[PDB]
């Protein structure tokens, strides 16, 4: 059973950006589903996390618009 995280990407006005980001999220060597939301500001992913930093996947956002996208994470570490 997997760790489902949400990253809330307040990036641009469209937030279309999320799926551009999902392409990175859904390519990592530890993930079983990609589940983003663009009209909103959401990127959701099924993957391996807890005793390893979930903030890993945040770098997908940070690499397309560093210092810009207000991405907020559901985590506990
Ligand atoms: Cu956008």
């Amino acid at each position: 059973n997997d760790s489902t995280a949400t990253f809330i990407i307040d990036g641009m006005h469209c937030k279309s950006c999320v799926s551009n980001i999902e392409s990175t999220l859904s390519a990592l060597q530890y993930v079983s589903s990609i589940v983003v939301s663009l009209e909103n500001r959401s990127a959701i992913v099924v993957y391996n996390a807890s005793s390893v930093t979930p903030e890993s996947l945040r770098k997908a956002i940070e690499a397309v618009s560093p210092g810009l996208y207000r991405v907020s994470i559901t985590s506990e570490v």
